[PDB]
């Protein structure tokens, strides 16, 4: 078998990408961030604090005819900006893009972070990550690509996300026509329950290629791209009235600036993000500030190849018994 689903932007931004999943029976449509860094699908529901929902749309269970409570289930989330979920776990039938899983653990948010309140265009999370992070307690649940995986006619799935436009995931097959050159596979550490894989290096704009390994993970679920402090300061010096505000939380840089390209290198590949990517606009309404898209990671303990990066390829996420990262140019 196999799935393909558009993802499109929540914003003009680009500042996250939803994407249709199909709940229960009749089916329920909710609109999720697909997260290749957590591992636990919940949604806001008919169970969530009725004051923490504004304008998202709920899973109900009990108008499935497929959902199951799965007793004494709990889960219990925290993200690396902070937000947070909980609540209880049913099981339910669960398709993505024309492809289906039965019996998929479906988390139904009692509580939500007022992060999660505020944004009404993500009505819940598709993890995308290993199944170890997968927080059900006391029997840890898998996720919709492991549960799909014997089944496809090939155990991946990949990640095409747009830059001001939707884009595709697809499980089950590679499309060929949706890149250009050939995909550099990379290895990956499954250690810490991420995708984590060692870029060989950067560029910045025109600039020549540093050879460096930069241990990180392939992210989706993170906006932007958090390198080490080294890298990021070599970059925004690039920039005229560039600066790191403590004030703001990261690098800004003025408005009326024209930003340089970043380049990272997968094995002797190479990517190249656009300097537009990495624009994300005043830091508040009217300002002449703008907010820069790759920011240190020293203050997260990892480094994140958010959509910032990945939307600057194709890439596939290779669930094979030894799991692989493949990114193409396109």
């Amino acid at each position: 078998s196999t799935g393909s689903a558009t993802t499109t932007p929540i914003d003009s931004l680009d500042d996250a990408y939803i994407t249709p999943v199909q709940i229960g029976t009749p089916a329920q449509t909710l609109n999720l961030d697909f997260d290749t860094g957590s591992s636990d699908l919940w949604v806001f529901s008919s169970e969530t604090t009725a004051s923490e929902v504004d304008g998202q749309t709920i899973y109900t269970p009990s108008k499935s005819t497929t959902a199951k409570l799965l007793s004494g289930a709990t889960w219990s989330i925290s993200y690396g900006d902070g937000s947070s979920s909980s609540g209880d776990v049913y099981t339910d039938t669960v398709s993505v893009g024309g492809l289906t899983v039965t019996g998929q653990a479906v988390e139904s948010a009692k509580k939500v972070s007022s992060s999660f309140t505020e944004d009404s265009t993500i009505d819940g999370l598709l993890g995308l990550a290993f199944s170890t992070l997968n927080t059900v307690s006391p029997t840890q649940q898998k996720t919709f690509f492991d549960n799909a995986k014997a089944s496809l006619d090939s155990p991946v799935f990949t990640a095409d996300l747009g830059y001001h436009a939707p884009g595709t995931y697809n499980f089950g097959f590679i499309d060929t026509t949706a890149y250009t050159g050939s995909i550099t596979y990379t290895a990956v550490s499954t250690k810490q329950g991420f995708w984590e894989w060692t870029s060989t290096g950067y560029a910045v704009g025109s600039g020549t290629f540093k050879s460096t390994s930069i241990d990180g993970i392939a992210d989706t679920g993170t906006t932007l791209l958090y390198l080490p402090a080294t890298v990021v300061s070599a970059y925004w010096a690039q920039v005229s009235g560039a600066k790191s505000s403590s004030s703001v939380g990261g690098y800004v840089f003025p408005c009326s600036a024209t930003l340089p390209s970043f380049t990272f290198g997968v094995g002797s590949a190479r990517i190249v993000i656009p300097g537009d990517y990495i624009d994300f606009g005043p830091i508040s309404t009217g300002s002449s500030s703008c907010f820069g898209g790759i920011q240190s990671s020293a203050g997260i303990g990892i480094n994140i190849f958010g959509d910032v990066a990945l939307k600057a390829a194709f890439v596939v996420f290779n669930g094979a018994t030894t799991p692989t990262l493949g990114f193409a140019s396109k």
